[PDB]
């Protein structure tokens, strides 16, 4: 697998015999200003939160949180993943999708003596 | 300052004239699992998120978010807030709470004599 | 994506999502010497160009114009295109071709709002 | 002879006894995209080839091909030609001009 | 070829003219807890086994062997087998898996002039 | 291309256009000590000689011939080759080979507009 985009954002990839759970935290994202895309074995993400506004009264004297907004992650799974019959929730800023494997090896196995 | 807890959890101290916002990315926390304490002009938050729960079927192949569930910190404010008429929201895992300066902690403006 | 081609090659790949487009300059061969075969996420470019000759009588100045009595390309597409649905289009010595991608590249992505 | 213009243009000068045929590739120029302009012992060529323009949902993602539109030529002829007895060809993107000879 | 997995499980294979051969120790694990599923040209072993049982009186003082449960593989074939006329073997804790070739994959011999 | 095999074996390959005619030295190797199998677009042989014989009195005092008899080679052609329609030569302990390339003599063609 690879991943490829611009900014902190974890991911986990939580394998399954019917479909790839992934989740991803994404706070201080809206609902609506997530383009997400998917098609065949990849995974297309887009999001971006507002910046920190601050009054003119107002002052920062310590921040570690980033600033960018636009980021994005392009992950190419191992295998395809019905992206008609997939599904996503956002919820506390965190992405929850879910990719149903396609005509994924049956993986019928074999028997052993 | 000083900054003091465990885990991760990046907070941006943003200082005002009548009061002190404060942010603090908390994704995947409940709303109910966060304790907000604090009085004088020191804070204290305790957090905790539930474990990525996965069906026995699943399997995790994947993931750079941390485990370790119970993270708090404790800032030391410098000067002292209105705890009293203080405020929090907690909106897509993004905490921002009030912290309004006390009447005896602004500048008192004695002007030229 | 990997490209050899002995023949000189002036040559771009315009992206479209709808549908791929390739854009190359073969001035001086005729739309007869030109095979074209494409499957997959292949492309295999077959042509010519005559190499120019100098007559007794004539006393040619100079030859700065290249060609190679035979030119070819090998393009690895990086994904699937439709070899039926794709249009071949020879104008002014440029073959503009355009490979609709394998299902359009329509993609399919949740929305989440 | 000397060649003088901008952009990447070759040219095959091949003189003869009675006239002077010169052969150059213009891909992607139209017909009527070529100011050809000539007299006495030198010629002009001022050509362009459109830009590529793609749609706003296309995107480039490799293209070696140059990107200037406008481009021409200069070449000083070593002997004098009949620039009202001349005619040229383009075919293929390939300007074919004859210059009989004075 | 790759292989990944975790835990201990020394793998050997017997690549054959009409199959391949594969030999792999699971000791101290059950006849039952072995997935083995290959289709194409992969190969996959989900295998666990049981803890170190031990008596309230007793007490280990030295054991070099790992005790992690959760242990798998993932073998690259290099060729395509018929899963599905496939057969394993299991017997000493020695995992004997048959894969016979694929009709594609044998290789046809030339008589030297 | 690839090559892989075990010992000592320089092995040139002259590309055709419609054949890949392979050289390689194999002094000491017997005619029927040759193992030659190919399909689709790769090459394997394994070859072998016997170890230099030597007298109850003779003695074996400097000698930089390896030692080892199992070798061989394991080519990766970059493109497919008829192997029902090859042929093999060896002189002079060099196996001549003349495959001819089947995606070649096959071509393709397609309408371009």
């Amino acid at each position: 697998i690879q991943i490829s985009g611009k900014g902190f954002m974890p991911i986990s990839i939580i394998e399954g015999d019917q479909h790839i759970k992934v989740i991803a935290w994404l706070p201080g994202v809206n609902k609506e200003d997530i383009i997400l895309n998917a098609v065949g074995d990849t995974l297309e993400i887009r999001a971006k939160r507002s910046p920190l506004m601050i009054t003119e009264s107002e002052r920062i004297i310590y921040s570690e949180i980033p600033e960018e907004e636009e980021i994005y992650r392009t992950i190419k799974l191992p295998a395809t993943v019905k992206e008609e019959n997939a599904s996503a929730k956002f919820e506390n800023g965190v992405l929850s999708v879910i990719l149903p494997k396609a005509e994924s090896s049956i993986k019928k196995g074999i028997n052993i003596e």
